[PDB]
């Protein structure tokens, strides 16, 4: 079964037993007189649960009835303390509900009997999926927290309610607030529990403590891709130096971005992120004028020079492909079968020669440089993960499955050497397709030549290959109907359709109108020829092809706004990639240190700002 | 080092004497109790400064501290007369500071005790520059008038600021309060600087000063793009005559926009002006109403006759290189390299002929044809400036690389003749695929040729070449892999590809569809050849095609009020050329003037309305 039916079974078995208890069926109706009565003769002994196993203060407290929730707990004086025990609501006991629905003095009777303000909810109703609406924690202190009653909260703090706990997936009552969908309203209570907070606990600062996978609650506001709270938490470290006029020279901290840390760098979580709204983040101003800064100093001609020694080595490649040792033909074979054209093999002579030598070295320049790709690509799959890595389309996206396998097919080739192996044209041919084709990777600077080459990736997977499903099948429509009417007449006059892997591929050729259509005007071709090829030139060339310029056309501007905040989203990309190589001879640390003007240790950026 | 990290270092440093200084800590922070007591005893010798070197007062007038500020010009007389010393803000006084802010009783009690109103500010960090946020001028007058605040304004002139001083740029404060972003609120304070004129000076009105490269206060509002100003500047200048119902016949003067001047033209200059908002100037009602009159009586015709003395000159240069001097061939090398095709080579004929003296005169036509277009470019080069000439794209544009490189293949032409070389047919070439796509230079007049003939230009330069580094590279992939196919076959059997720099051309044309897809089907080519070219007429002649179009699709109408905006601005750069070069004895001066009735010596044009 699925798990969306099953929880509609047990959802809807509550709903039954409350219609068969009369207890259970006055407390929802807040028939006061029958609970009055019903509570003298042997007071219900409240085992006598529901099938998800609650009591009859948990069904009083899920319907808005304080009359009727009072007069329970006057009876029983133990129903504060009871959880649930059915597994998708394990724990959730009655004061987890009454917060819920931002009841104010039921919550007040219940914190008078002493409900502990530490019971964990731990169902599998209330963790983190796609397909659960909320995402409240398990902490009652979070239930009021995520609805936003702030007098609800106060409440629970003066009772005990501790503000440094954590649930099974380790957020704290602070990552909780930043995923939420109501981002505007959450800034309210954010200042509300610093205001609360110890300050005795010497866990540094409640704004860093981490969770399970790493993330403090400064750096899920920016994986998260919020706006709102990334210039909230900024607002404590900012110095506004001078007022000049217009002028105001503020100078930001630079320490929870400027992170020196082994793998745990801020701008390397934003740009990786899945959330579409991460983009945005790059776009602030103490971050924008950051990565401008690496960029425009450090980051533009470093990726220069480094894309100027990957054009003179595929130029060192290509001309020890053609410079390639090819003998005379020592046979006569291609006089049997007169339909082969072929003629000389190759050889084993890199050695005796005046000119295999310079080659030579020509070559152990592109074995030396296809080991050299292999070691700087293969320790950098299994930091991102193998199935991130491949398709983020930002963090370097498929320029990383064609450049290993073009350095693959170096090492190939090398091994169809030494050992005289014959179809050593075999991996030079896609050696030198793929090879090429990937140093249109090095467009990810060059403004001009930018936003380009991303609209190259983004029609060769959306809307190029959903139309080449539908022509599959055209061409296999014609293809084999075209084998049919020449499979009677002679090859020898009209004879593009001879074999069956030559009728599929002359309609293809067909399609793009490269191939002219095929006729000889001094023989009789049969007539069921010219009907086929009629109702051929309308459909595959009229139609299909002018249709699939009309598809380019419009989703061409679909993607304007959006090819260009990726662009930008791809420099800052590059810069971090670059970081992590280059050694520390290159790159001087970013941003003003402030140990001579003395006021600590951290490492300062300077951004003055002008009031329009 | 950058300039930016640089000011980043000084304007940090001062904010570390501030703390270290008990004096200059308390004027930041208003503390009156310490700054009564630590001037007491030995009050501080003020040449403790920060490290931008300013004293106590300039720290406190960069705050809005005004208690703080009188008791330190109470105990030192002299700071009101102390300039800043580091080099991007010499001579920043306190009166500089106070101005800046706004502050009105800071600004009385400095005035109060006499400091200078002409004080100059020449730091490198108040200069015009792409990277400096204000360009606010020099003098302390320029600083209250850019900053919108009136009561200062008139509180200066009161004290002795005077209105005709000028800065290192020659900018008055008239021409600052031009280039300022807020450009809607400097008219009410322009209104104001002309009530305080003397009217006494000579120096002919405050509007006609010039700058230092010549521009006065009504020319630079055209250069600027600022039709706000341009329409407030004109006021001065209409008469209104007659308003007859609906009617009034407004009467304007015409005199600083008919420059009769050797280089300082309104309508040069607004036309070649880099600023995009330039070209709205040429809408504003005294002047769109006066180059539609130049153009349609006078400029229409003589770009009529004058586009056709340029077709009558290439159909007389045609017919005289299809009648050159061709004899037979005399010789028999033809027959070795059965390859060669080659017969009659040249002459020395001109002389014995019937038939070659009516082609002399068709020639010294074209050679004295082609020396009358270098007479009317050469000098034209050097009043632009050679950079600026070559690529405005309204002022000419790139029709002048094109109309010297055609005159300069007619004199070589000339030289390959008389001295009997061989190669003629290679400067012919050159000069016919030049010089009649110069001829299309002259659709700027006929309204329907018009703005069709930017669109070639503007998707020669920003879509077509963005298509064609990213395929300098894929017909570098397949072509290159055709060779190593095609290397062991024979080239009297599917012979496109015998020779390298063909194998680049053959593969070039194969990606147009204009040759043919090489196939013989009386033999075996090679199977790798399938495999390679069913990828090849996918990547390049479904996709790479089809989205070229979609390119130039969705550009086409993202330029469609921007091309026609800048037609009508190209109609105004051909009419101002033509004045330029056509004698006086064409187009008498236009306006009526004023002399017979008799008002004046100025240059009138007459202009009527309808209320609508």
């Amino acid at each position: 079964q699925d798990w969306e039916q099953y929880r509609d079974r047990v959802n809807m078995l509550q709903q039954e037993r409350i219609r068969d208890s009369p207890l259970l069926q006055a407390a929802k109706e807040n028939d006061l007189r029958l609970l009055k009565i019903l509570l003298l003769n042997q007071s219900c002994d409240f085992q006598q649960r529901g099938a998800v196993g609650e009591t009859a203060l948990h069904v009083a407290a899920l319907y808005d009835n304080l009359e009727a929730a009072t007069l329970l707990m006057e009876a029983a004086p133990e129903l504060a303390k009871e959880p649930a025990l059915c597994e998708p609501f394990v724990g959730q006991t009655a004061l987890h509900i009454a917060v819920m629905n931002q009841n104010l003095n039921l919550v007040r009777a219940l914190l008078a009997r002493g409900a502990s303000v530490s019971a964990r909810a731990t169902g599998a109703a209330f963790r983190r999926s796609p397909h659960n609406l909320i995402y409240y924690g398990e902490h009652p202190l979070s239930f009021a927290a995520c609805v936003g009653s702030e007098e609800i909260v106060r409440l629970l703090i003066e009772h005990g309610a501790d503000i440094r706990a954590q649930d099974s997936l380790g957020n704290t009552v602070l990552h909780i607030l930043i995923l939420q969908p109501n981002k505007t309203f959450a800034c309210q209570m954010y200042n509300l529990l610093l205001s609360y907070d110890e300050h005795s606990d010497h866990l540094q600062s409640l704004e860093l403590v981490p969770n399970h996978q790493g993330l403090t609650p400064f750096k899920l506001a920016g994986v998260e891709g919020n706006t709102v709270m990334f210039q909230h938490l900024m607002q404590k470290r900012k110095h506004v130096q001078w007022t000049c006029g217009p002028l105001t020279s503020t100078l930001y901290d630079l320490t929870e971005i400027d992170s020196w840390g082994e793998e745990l760098s801020f701008l390397e979580l934003v740009v990786s992120s899945k959330k579409r709204e991460a983009r945005q983040i790059l776009e602030q101003t103490p971050v924008k004028e950051l990565v401008s800064f690496k960029w425009k100093k450090y980051g533009r001609p470093y990726f220069c020079v480094l894309a100027s020694l990957y054009i003179l080595y595929m130029i060192c490649f290509t001309t020890c492909c053609i410079y390639r040792p090819l003998k005379l033909r020592d046979d006569n074979r291609t006089d049997p079968r007169d339909i082969t054209i072929l003629q000389q093999k190759l050889l084993q002579e890199a050695y005796v020669t005046h000119q295999d030598n310079i080659r030579l070295v020509g070559e152990l320049v592109t074995v030396t440089g296809a080991v050299i790709i292999l070691l700087l690509e293969i320790p950098d799959i299994f930091r991102v993960g193998a199935s991130r890595y491949f398709g983020q389309t930002i963090l370097g996206g498929p320029f990383h499955v064609i450049i290993i396998t073009y350095a693959s097919l170096v090492l190939l080739t090398m091994v169809m050497r030494l050992t005289n192996m014959n179809g050593e044209v075999v991996p030079l041919s896609f050696a030198l397709v793929l090879g090429w084709c990937s140093v249109m990777y090095f467009a990810r600077g060059f403004q001009m030549l930018g936003p380009f080459t991303i609209m190259i990736q983004k029609m060769i997977f959306g809307d190029l290959m959903r139309f080449c499903w539908l022509m599959a099948v055209v061409i296999l429509g014609f293809a084999s109907a075209f084998h049919i009417t020449f499979q009677t007449e002679d090859p020898n006059n009209l004879g593009e359709f001879s074999d069956y892997p030559t009728a599929l591929f002359s309609t293809f050729e067909l399609f793009l109108t490269i191939i002219d259509g095929p006729a000889n005007y001094s023989v009789d071709l049969p007539f069921m020829y010219c009907i086929t090829y009629a109702a051929f030139a309308i459909i595959a060339t009229l139609l299909m092809l002018n249709l699939f310029i009309a598809m380019m056309g419009d989703t061409h501007w679909r993607v304007a706004q959006e090819r260009d905040e990726l662009w930008r989203a791809q420099v800052v990309a590059t810069t971090v990639m670059l970081e992590r190589k280059m050694p520390r001879f290159l790159w001087p640390r970013s941003g003003i240190c402030g140990y001579e003007y003395g006021l600590g240790d951290r490492w300062f950026l300077r951004v003055e700002n002008h009031h329009d």
